């Protein structure tokens, strides 16, 4: 609390400070002042609330009407008595104000070979020209690390950036794995944040798989395709299954009970559960993981492994056909589940 540097800026309205000594402080709100590198003053009381957020960290949530700027600086204010080290020393104003610097936003693996990452700040992000085709440019922005910390040898191929969104596409050789993490490398000169740059974060972001497609496995069951190897509780109970996949009628009314049992699929990245849509049983059914899901995990059922994030919106259970049977020497008849429609001419070329 006399001279320190670091911090993690996670969103457009929240900061956190990293310090040397552990603390049990309850309040920090009125213990900081805001300037910039240009020396134009900012929020006198930048923060509305504080709580302990780590071994030594103090979270500092910005109040309304405040947005980040390059080289933002935060310094301890006068006569602050709530924040203290466990040694009994309250913070005093520092000779050099700490610099607020960013850290990447959330991440999710929408497709088995695409990684999408949001960013803490939605403007100013720029990179050296050639990032769209140079692995020396895109690949130097973020490091991909196993659970043990073994960085991967350029599993990426390209980077795509626009406003607050960023995207890194894997490769066939660089096949994805469960339980991996992504974090920035120290001093990387590629990714900027306006008139600033991005610096490695405290813990990184653990990648989570998700859902991609759904269909009818049998006449009364449904297959579910996943972007990573799946795992479910052994011989799970019906209640467990009903607490994961929220299932809604065509217009959006919920279905309290849809599944009787849930278990793995033909492949390690597939699942099969009871009931079906086929536009029977609802005529429009859709599936989606619940917001606060608990039990659908990848790699294993361990607590550390990532969860399956819910998709962007509910997936539509994709229908199939029932059977075909020869009747005459010039005709086959095919049963289709419940009514259907035709969108065009049924000429020989069309069929």
């Amino acid at each position: 609390g006399q001279t320190l540097s670091s911090a993690v800026l996670t969103a457009s309205n929240t900061i956190m400070a990293t310090l040397s000594n552990v603390t049990t402080s309850t309040d920090c709100r009125a213990a900081f002042a805001y300037f910039d590198s240009n020396n134009a003053t900012k929020a006198a009381s930048p923060f509305a609330n504080c709580t302990v957020s780590g071994t030594t960290s103090v979270t500092l949530i910005l109040a309304s009407g405040v947005s980040y700027a390059a080289g933002d600086q935060l310094n301890i204010k006068v006569n602050q008595t709530t924040l203290n080290t466990t040694a009994g020393v309250p913070f005093v104003p520092a000779a050099a104000a700490a610099a607020v610097q960013p850290v990447l936003g959330a991440a999710t693996l929408t497709t088995a070979s695409s990684l999408v990452v949001k960013l803490p700040l939605s403007s100013g992000n720029t990179m050296p020209d050639g990032y769209a085709t140079n692995m020396t440019i895109c690949g130097a922005a973020v490091q991909l690390l196993s659970a043990a910390g073994a960085v991967k040898a350029s599993p990426f191929s390209a980077c795509l950036l626009a406003a607050d969104t960023l995207t890194l596409t894997l490769t066939s050789s660089g096949t994805y794995a469960p339980g991996d993490v992504v974090n920035v490398v120290a001093g990387q000169s590629t990714l900027k944040n306006g008139a600033t740059s991005y610096t490695k974060s405290a813990a990184g972001s653990v990648i989570r798989p998700t859902l991609t497609t759904v269909s009818l496995a049998t006449t009364t069951t449904i297959l579910i395709g996943a972007s990573a190897p799946v795992s479910l509780p052994a011989n799970a109970s019906a209640d467990v299954c009903n607490s994961i996949f929220t299932v809604a009628l065509k217009s959006g009314t919920a279905l309290p009970t849809a599944l009787s049992a849930c278990m793995a699929g033909p492949a390690v990245t597939a699942i099969t559960a009871t009931f079906a849509n086929g536009t029977t049983y609802s005529d429009g059914l859709t599936v989606t993981i619940k917001a606060n899901q608990t039990l659908l995990r990848t790699g294993d059922q361990s607590a550390s492994s990532p969860l399956f994030l819910p998709p962007a919106s509910a997936l539509v259970i994709a229908p199939t056909v029932l059977s075909a049977s020869l009747t005459s020497a010039t005709s086959i008849t095919v049963q289709l589940p419940v009514s259907s429609t035709a969108s065009g001419t049924l000429d020989a070329a069309g069929c």
